[PDB]
C-alpha cells in the first residue's frame, strides 16, 4: 500500500502475497496481505471484515479490512516467527516436550473460542501458526478460506499443501466442522512430536491413502456414512490400522490417547478442542518460553 513502507516480503500465502510493513502512520510494524479480480464478491468481505471482532490472545489479531483498487488487503498484528519456521530450527534437537504441549494447549485455547464463536479455520498448518518471544502460540488466518473456498495453487502458482487436510474434506464433503481443524492440529502436534510431517500427501490421493495406510483404510465400522461420501470409492485399497506407538513415538500414553481423539475418522468422534483442554495430557501443562533466533 501507500501508506506503507514494505520490510521485507514475510511470503506469499495461497491468497496473495505478504509483507511485513511499517505503517508511516503510527510506526507500528504489521504482516501485510495482498490478495487478488472482476470487482470482487462483497459476501466474502463482510465475512472477512466479521473476522476483525474475533479477538483472543491465540488468535493473531486483524486489525483491518481494506478492499480498494479491486485489491483486498488484511493488516494482521506481526509476530516474529512462525511454527514451520521454529520447526525447522529446532529440526536437529527438537522442540522440548513441555512447550510442544504449551503450544498445543494454547492453540486448543484458540480453537475452543473460534469454534464457540462458530468460526472454523479450515486450513490450519504450521506456517498459520504464529509464535512470539514469550512462549504465545496463536492462530491465523482465521475463518479466511470460509469466504473464499481454497484455491488449487497460490498466487505465485506455488502448491497447496494438503498435509493438515482432514479426511472428510479429502472424501469430498460439502459441509465442514470444527472437527477439521482439530484434525489439522492432531497432525501439527505429531509433527512437533517426531519432527516430520504426518501425513505429507503430494496429491489429494496420496494424502487420503498416506491417512489411509496408518490409520486403516476407514469403513461403516469407525465411520458411519464415510461409504456414501462423494469422493469415496469401494475400490480403496484395505489398509490395516497400524499400531499407534508406532506414530509418535517416544510420545507418552496421554499424549498419544489425546492425538488417537484427534485423529478419529467420525468427525463425530473425534474430540472438541473444549474437551481436549480437559484431558490429562494437560495435567502439567506450563508455559515455557521458546529460544528463539529472530
Ligand atoms: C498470512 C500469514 C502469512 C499466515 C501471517 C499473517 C499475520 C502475521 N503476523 N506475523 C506474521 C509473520 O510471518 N511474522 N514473521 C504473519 C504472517
Amino acid at each position: 500500500m501507500e501508506n506503507f513502507q514494505k520490510v521485507e516480503k514475510i511470503g506469499e500465502g495461497t491468497y496473495g502475497v505478504v509483507y511485513k510493513a511499517r505503517n508511516k502512520l503510527t510506526g507500528e510494524v504489521v504482516a501485510l496481505k495482498k490478495i487478488r479480480t472482476e470487482g470482487v464478491p462483497s459476501t466474502a468481505i463482510r465475512e472477512i471484515s466479521l473476522l476483525k471482532e474475533l479477538n483472543h490472545p491465540n488468535i493473531v489479531k486483524l486489525l483491518d479490512v481494506i478492499h480498494t483498487e479491486n485489491k483486498l488487503y488484511l493488516v494482521f498484528e506481526f509476530l516474529h516467527q512462525d511454527l514451520k519456521k521454529f520447526m525447522d530450527a529446532s529440526a536437529l534437537t527438537g522442540i522440548p516436550l513441555p512447550l510442544i504441549k504449551s503450544y498445543l494447549f494454547q492453540l486448543l485455547q484458540g480453537l475452543a473460542f473460534c469454534h464457540s464463536h462458530r468460526v472454523l479455520h479450515r486450513d490450519l498448518k504450521p506456517q498459520n501458526l504464529l509464535i512470539n518471544t514469550e512462549g504465545a502460540i496463536k492462530l491465523a488466518d482465521f475463518g479466511l478460506a470460509r469466504a473464499f473456498g481454497v484455491p488449487v495453487r497460490t498466487y505465485t502458482h506455488e502448491v497447496v499443501t494438503l498435509w493438515y487436510r482432514a479426511p472428510e474434506i479429502l472424501l469430498g464433503c460439502k459441509y465442514y466442522s470444527t472437527a477439521v481443524d482439530i484434525w489439522s492440529l492432531g497432525c501439527i502436534f505429531a509433527e512437533m512430536v517426531t519432527r516430520r510431517a504426518l501425513f505429507p500427501g503430494d496429491s489429494e490421493i496420496d494424502q487420503l491413502f498416506r491417512i489411509f495406510r496408518t490409520l486403516g483404510t476407514p469403513d461403516e465400522v469407525v465411520w458411519p456414512g464415510v461409504t456414501s461420501m462423494p469422493d469415496y470409492k469401494p475400490s480403496f485399497p484395505k489398509w490395516a490400522r497400524q499400531d499407534f506407538s508406532k506414530v509418535v513415538p517416544p510420545l507418552d500414553e496421554d499424549g498419544r490417547s489425546l492425538l488417537s481423539q484427534m485423529l478419529h475418522y467420525d468427525p463425530n468422534k473425534r474430540i472438541s478442542a473444549k474437551a481436549a483442554l480437559a484431558h490429562p495430557f494437560f495435567q502439567d501443562v506450563t508455559k515455557p518460553v521458546p529460544h528463539l533466533r529472530l
